[PDB]
């Protein structure tokens, strides 16, 4: 029943993550930019978002703020590129659950969402 | 002491894999195409190669044949895109150790190389 939206500009990684959580029984969706994402959040209203903050043109902080407006029950976990202080701080402020840096420990990501979005 | 060369056209995934094996104590190298790879094999003579068979322009079977010519002690594990019969067959013939399809189980890949290239 749980839905997870994976936002990432890179097919390879995005597709790998998707599988990790499909394999877990989660209804997963995928987005490559903040526009698509915003769209899916609107349409599907996922429980959690795995949001890549490094997307060209993309202001991840802004999309994070919008998701919430759209759906205030959505929880987000941001993916940093080797964690950046100010983004991590604004996100905590925005309500993000945690942050994971890439390259990631898939197992740790896994463990993390299961804990945050128990099936 | 063990060296592993990761050949993959996609930075994201390639970089993630690299980390998995760096984290394991392996001296890792990276390539985005068969040319670079061939070069590194020549230069570094790695113990194992994780070879993405789906690289544009790239005949993975041919690069596999060349690696071996260059370095007959090199072992290869091919990454298929949802495993293809004839490629898997020629590779077995060429001496590949096994094949993994993407999206992969990183843990299983991990377990696999450790077993094939024990540290
Ligand atoms: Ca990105
Ligand atoms: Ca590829």
């Amino acid at each position: 029943n749980e839905k997870i939206l994976i936002v990432d500009d890179q097919s390879g990684i995005r597709i790998l993550l998707n599988e990790v959580f499909n394999k877990e029984g989660y209804q997963t969706f995928q987005a490559a930019n903040g526009l698509q994402a915003l769209d899916i959040v609107t349409k599907e209203r996922p429980d959690l978002v795995l949001l890549d903050m490094k997307i060209p043109g993309m202001d991840g902080i802004e999309i994070l703020k919008r998701m919430k407006v759209i759906d205030e029950n959505i929880r987000v976990i941001i993916m940093t590129a080797y964690g950046e202080l100010d983004m991590i701080q604004e996100s905590k402020e925005l309500g993000a659950l945690t942050h994971f840096a890439k390259p990631f420990d898939i197992d740790e990501i896994r463990d993390a969402v299961k804990k945050y979005l128990p099936l």
